[PDB]
């Protein structure tokens, strides 16, 4: 069955993180992966669970503690996350997600990728020019071969930024496609929705939502 | 001792879920506790921490089984929502929260209730003339002496709510502001994302962050 | 027709302004006035418009020359505004307009005004409000979607000038209006401004605006 | 002057549509203009001045005459949006745009097309493009806030019209842009609509619209 394949993952990557699979998250998905809904409904609850992501995910980046006093004159012991982070998304997948950051972290740097296969190839790009000093949210909706996904980590390390300051975040992704991206390069972040069952006669996700990026702009 | 009182409401009171305790959702409370963020910031995080309460409120509703196909003709298992709702907001404090759930839950019934101090009394209130046959998610920041959301809840009561299909959504909650409703409904259903340790002799909760009202208004 | 109507109260009261009757103004219109489209749908092209109008709204408040140097190192003779101000809405039917102008108007300070008509005596009465600690300095935006008899609107902007605010500082942000309405708040109160997005040609039996729009607040908020 | 330029590209050029320089308008301007102003500040505002352009933008297309019936039981004599439509963005600084396009026009269909100068040659080339393969039977809004000299979006233009795009069902979304940039629109492709907020004096060597606002993709993802 499902379980079977999310205990699995769970249990073989430590860096992984599945979200709780709350019926409400269920739900946003069976709506998603159906073929029937219309486009207008697909970018909404693609965005309402995106958001739901984004959260889940900026519970990775460090934190350190800070006392502040209420208005009733009296402390509280709360945290406080510093370090300089930036969103990267590859290009068009990932531009879906973009959106869902800058609503949570306020002018947010975004940086884009497109990885484009004719060895998956490098294209076009624009990124902070202090990257490497910064933590990376890698976007990605779908994860199926990991080898998009490869390329931009291999293209982010070679202009400096650390490989355990990676955080990819993803909606959908294979088993084969997940312990890949893991063998290429552990000691990164990855935090997704929900794990299939594995890659289709072609490279597509089953049962998959289908081509997100077709989906979601309408193509 | 903060992590004793949770402990107690914990056993004692099954019908409360208290959001996961988070190092993102510590450092939203963080921020909006503290006396020295001004206004812009403060709705912002205040509107962040109130889109996941209502996200997280949603899963106490009733959901079945639904299948559908992903565009690759298998089919998935999923679930879907039924049994419509409405939302139901203390006037002031509440109507901050009313964004939120309309931005998951697009045109969403609102019914509002405004209940004063004369012993709290009812004072105005225009709800949906369905309600009696629908879910309810009280909204209510502030939950210390939970005098008037038992006041809210005796006229909803009173008008053919049923007691256990009202999802009550909360901010903050003091101790003795949970017993109370348990007490006087205890069917009813409480989801808080913070439980404080006491109150002081004006009846405010602390360390608690103010009057949430006219902080998220202009004082 | 229309323009009949839209050009008498143009003449009659400069100190209202009216927004453009544009063909996507005109369609939001039908759209929300139809008492076909479902709530979802009503409420989507209802802040859609809030939002059009609340932006026509801020071009009524005071502004100053304001000179800035651009990233090609040059000059802008710009403006700028000042002016604190705040919203104040009639409870239940303006509140539809806070999260617009907090939409453009990052965290702007909202002040409530509950107005009730009495059961007998039909008379405006005050219920409840709470507004902003200095609201005698700032420049108020007043909301309320529809203004008919503008009996609760005038009652809402007599406990505003008895707390220290300038009528003349006083800007109506309004949907919808019938003629009387518009006289009776610039008969009373002739210094206040007032932004609409349109004016009918009468009322009914109800006293409810006709070609109108119905109940907005109900319309709105679903109940 | 300045009333002289614009007076100018507004009597040689009748496709333009310069948006009402309102107070406020002129406000935001100033706000994403000034080389002082933080990240945050310059989307909120660049945003907001979006939105606000695309809902200028939106009349250009045609309705139709349609009654409706108000709850007050009686007639109304609207009008109705239909001529199905795609926004199609400029990859990055056109991309900023989309938001706000899919703010007013809920669910609507995005075709990106990314534009590039040559290394030596230095003329425009495309690179990559994912358009609506229904484009041709639908009106589109084409997001580029910049028009310099206009190299680019002459390029996509092109695009579009070797898919069976009518050049009169194109509606070109614009915030700043310069003189020649107009001037080389309106004569390769005569039958477009522009819709703008600004029109500068001049453009210098580098080709930015002199008093202009720098780089407007840098700036709006805070790549510089
Ligand atoms: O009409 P033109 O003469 O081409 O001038 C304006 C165009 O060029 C600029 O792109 P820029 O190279 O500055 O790149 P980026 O914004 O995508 O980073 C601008 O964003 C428009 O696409
Ligand atoms: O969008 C995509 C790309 C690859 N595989 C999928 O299932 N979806
Ligand atoms: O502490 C409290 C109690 C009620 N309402 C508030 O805003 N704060
Ligand atoms: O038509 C009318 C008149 C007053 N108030 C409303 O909501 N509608
Ligand atoms: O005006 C200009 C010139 C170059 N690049 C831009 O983004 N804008
Ligand atoms: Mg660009």
């Amino acid at each position: 069955q499902e379980e079977s394949i999310l205990q699995d993952i769970i249990t073989r990557f430590p860096n992984v993180v599945l979200m709780k699979q709350t019926a409400q998250l269920r739900a946003m998905m069976t709506i998603i992966r159906d073929k029937e809904t219309p486009k207008e409904e697909f970018v909404f609850y693609a965005d309402r669970l995106i958001r739901l992501l984004i959260e889940e995910a900026l519970n990775e980046l460090p934190f350190q503690k800070k006392e502040v006093t209420t208005p009733l004159d009296v402390s509280y012991h709360g945290v406080s996350f510093y370090s300089k982070i930036c969103g990267v998304s590859i290009v068009r997948a990932g531009e879906s997600m973009e959106s869902g950051l800058r609503a949570v972290c306020r002018g947010v740097r975004i940086g884009k990728i497109l990885i484009q296969r004719d060895e998956p190839k490098l294209i076009y790009e624009k990124l902070p020019a202090d990257i490497r000093e910064r933590w990376v949210m890698l976007l990605d909706p779908m994860c199926a071969t990991a080898g998009s996904v490869c390329k931009a980590i291999e293209v982010l390390l070679r202009l400096g930024v650390k490989e355990e300051r990676i955080i990819f975040v993803n909606i959908l992704a294979a088993p084969q496609g997940i312990e890949r991206v893991f063998k290429e390069y552990p000691k990164v972040r990855m935090v997704t929705a929900a794990v299939d069952i594995c890659l289709n006669s072609r490279y597509y996700i089953v049962p998959g939502i289908g081509d997100f990026g077709d989906r979601y702009f309408g193509t």
